[PDB]
C-alpha cells in the first residue's frame, strides 16, 4: 500500500482564502469529485484516484482548515465547510459530477447532490454521516470516547491540546497498522495545536441523539432524498466498520435505488486505508457502467 502523495499542488481562491486541491486525468470529461472527512484529507484518496486517473478526470480538494488549504479563524462548523465547498465547485467550474466521498466529505457530497440533483450523475460513498437517533446506535467500543470529545472541557483537551484524534482515533479507524510515514503525512496539517479546530468541532457536528439540531434535520433530509433518488449508488462497508455497521449496509444496499454494495472485508472507518485496491478498481469498472 503506497505511502507517498505525488500529486502536483493546484491553488484556488474560495471567500478569501486559498483551497488546494489534486486536480489529474484528462481535462474533459465528467468529473470525480473525492470528498474526505475528519480527521484526514485529499492524502486518503492518493491509492484510489490512481485507478480512475487513466480514464477520468480526479478532482480531490482539502477541506477549508486541513490539508494544504488555508487555516482562517473560524469555528469550522458543517456549514462553514457547506460555503466552502459550495464555493470551492463553482469556482472549478464544474457543471455535472460523479462523487466519490467519505466521512463529513459524504455529508457535504449528499447535501450538495440534495440541492442540484441534475448535476449528479454518480455516488460512490462509505462510512458516510447518518442520523444517530440515540446513543445505543452508535458504536459501543466508541460510545465513551466520542460523548468525551463532545465537551467544551475534556473534548477540547484531548482533541486540541493532546492531539488524540490523530494520535489515537485515527489509528484506531483503521486495520492494518499505519506506519510513520502515513502518520506524518497525517499529522503535517494539524503540528501546530491552535490550529486543531476542525478536528474538535467534527465530532462536535455529529448527528447523535438529536444534538445538534440543525445537522440531524439536514442529514435526515439527505438521506430522505437518497432514498428515493435514481441516482446510481455505489456503497462501500467493511467489517465491523465505525458508521456503518454491516446490517445497515446490507439493509441500504436492499432499500436505495440503484445501488451496487461492496464488502471490503475488515475495516473501520478509513476504508481506503485497508483495501484500496478493491475500492479502486470497483470505482473505476462502476464508472464504466455511469
Ligand atoms: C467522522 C468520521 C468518523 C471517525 C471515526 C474514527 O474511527 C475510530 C473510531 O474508533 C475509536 C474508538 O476505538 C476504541 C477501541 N478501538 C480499539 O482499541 C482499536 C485499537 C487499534 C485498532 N487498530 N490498530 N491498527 C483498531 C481498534
Ligand atoms: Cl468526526
Amino acid at each position: 500500500i503506497g505511502t507517498g502523495f505525488p500529486f502536483d499542488p493546484h491553488y484556488v481562491e474560495v471567500l478569501g482564502e486559498r483551497m488546494h486541491y489534486v486536480d489529474v486525468g484528462p481535462r474533459d470529461g465528467t468529473p470525480v469529485l473525492f470528498l474526505h472527512g475528519n480527521p484526514t484529507s485529499s492524502y486518503v484518496w492518493r491509492n484510489i484516484i490512481p485507478h480512475v486517473a487513466p480514464t477520468h478526470r480526479c478532482i480531490a480538494p482539502d477541506l477549508i482548515g486541513m490539508g494544504k488549504s488555508d487555516k482562517p479563524d473560524l469555528g469550522y462548523f458543517f456549514d462553514d465547510h457547506v460555503r466552502f465547498m459550495d464555493a470551492f465547485i463553482e469556482a472549478l467550474g464544474l457543471e455535472e459530477v460523479v462523487l466519490v466521498i467519505h466521512d463529513w466529505g459524504s455529508a457535504l457530497g449528499f447535501h450538495w447532490a440534495k440541492r442540484n440533483p441534475e448535476r449528479v450523475k454518480g455516488i460512490a460513498f462509505m462510512e458516510f454521516i447518518r442520523p444517530i437517533p440515540t446513543w445505543d446506535e452508535w458504536p459501543e467500543f466508541a460510545r465513551e470516547t466520542f460523548q468525551a470529545f463532545r465537551t467544551t472541557d475534556v473534548g477540547r483537551k484531548l482533541i486540541i491540546d493532546q492531539n488524540v484524534f490523530i494520535e489515537g482515533t485515527l489509528p484506531c479507524g483503521v486495520v492494518r497498522p499505519l506506519t510513520e510515514v502515513e502518520m506524518d503525512h497525517y499529522r503535517e496539517p494539524f503540528l501546530n495545536p491552535v490550529d486543531r479546530e476542525p478536528l474538535w468541532r467534527f465530532p462536535n457536528e455529529l448527528p447523535i441523539a438529536g444534538e445538534p439540531a440543525n445537522i440531524v434535520a439536514l442529514v435526515e433530509e439527505y438521506m430522505d432524498w437518497l432514498h428515493q433518488s435514481p441516482v446510481p449508488k455505489l456503497l462501500f462497508w467493511g467489517t465491523p466498520g465505525v458508521l456503518i455497521p454491516p446490517a445497515e449496509a446490507a439493509r441500504l444496499a436492499k432499500s436505495l435505488p440503484n445501488c451496487k454494495a461492496v464488502d471490503i472485508g475488515p475495516g473501520l472507518n478509513l476504508l481506503q486505508e485497508d483495501n484500496p485496491d478493491l475500492i479502486g478498481s470497483e470505482i473505476a469498472r462502476w464508472l464504466s457502467t455511469l
